């Protein structure tokens, strides 16, 4: 039986998890993951501390290290405004949601609510949930993208830091009237934490869900390294806020017989079809396909 460790995004630390237990219990194999944020996961995979890396945002050619990298997407999901106020059904246009964030709206009557003030909640580690948000709030609102914009990390004008999206959720549950941004399955799966129905590009107001997730990831354009985004997809029913998520392998690895015995395992239909009950999407047919052929030009 083998290990590998490999670090990097929480975003998909619920289904990984999952994942990897489940192969642990198949297989007797040992895969330990540390959810430590897509900045350190492409920070360790370039200093070769791990068997394979996690990110949410996709590594561009010339931040790539010079021996490669191979992006392997494993799933999809939902980044969703969570939020602690119970007795308000949130609505939210794109502006709105962006002027929360910039401290413009900081008062829940704003939305028809009680609760006093909105306190926001954002990550405080390098992350690419933060990524996949700021991307949408500056597609949603000029204001947004000039006075902030969008990274892994960014410059907030009002809030308090959460470290990952386990630190975002446990944040927004202990602050009442509070708004942050998390993994879907943070929201679905917790009865603590709700949701904005959210202004999509088309006009209109959305939950995720499968239905809505699907509509909004199935708009994304991927490279011929299977890297794309979309930071606000047109379609009536898309979800506005969607990233894809990937495994980051080493083209060449004395472990990557191993990688891809793991790999090949939650890519299957029946590890796959978990996804939902998570928050996720699992990969349309043809991208799964894509990945799996990915994973086996690894050596």
């Amino acid at each position: 039986p083998f290990r590998l460790n490999g670090a990097g995004a929480s975003f998909p630390a619920m289904l990984y998890s999952n994942w990897f237990t489940s192969f642990s219990k198949d297989t007797g194999n040992k895969v330990n993951y540390q959810a430590v944020g897509s900045g350190a996961g492409v920070r360790q995979f370039k200093a070769k501390t791990v068997d394979f890396g996690a990110s949410d945002g996709a590594v561009k050619d010339s931040k790539q290290p010079a021996e490669g990298m191979v992006h392997i997407p494993m799933t999809g999901g939902a980044i969703v405004p969570a939020y602690n106020n119970p007795g308000c059904d949130l609505k939210m246009t794109q502006t709105e949601l962006a002027d929360v964030f910039l401290g413009k709206i900081d008062q829940w009557s704003h939305f028809g609510c009680e609760g006093g003030v909105i306190k926001t909640v954002h990550r405080s580690d390098g992350s690419g949930t933060t990524k996949g948000f700021t991307n949408s709030l500056s597609a949603f609102s000029p204001e947004w993208k000039k006075t902030v914009g969008t990274g892994k990390s960014v410059q907030w004008p009002v809030g308090v830091g959460g470290k990952g999206n386990s630190g975002v959720a446990a944040g927004i549950k202990l602050t009442p009237g509070s708004i942050g941004y998390v993994n879907y399955g943070y929201v679905q799966n917790d009865p603590a934490l709700e949701q904005p129905a959210l202004q999509n590009k088309a006009g209109n107001f959305v939950k995720a869900s499968a239905e809505t997730a699907s509509a909004g990831l199935g708009e994304i354009v991927l490279d011929d390294q299977l890297r794309g985004a979309d930071a606000n997809p047109a379609g009536a029913n898309a979800y506005p806020i969607v990233s894809l998520t990937w495994i980051l392998a080493y083209p060449e690895y004395e472990k990557n017989e191993a990688v891809k015995e793991v790999l090949r395992y939650a890519l299957t239909p029946t590890q796959q079809g978990k996804a939902d009950s998570l928050g996720y999407v699992p990969l349309p047919e043809s991208l799964r396909q894509k990945a799996l052929a990915a994973v086996e030009s690894l050596k």
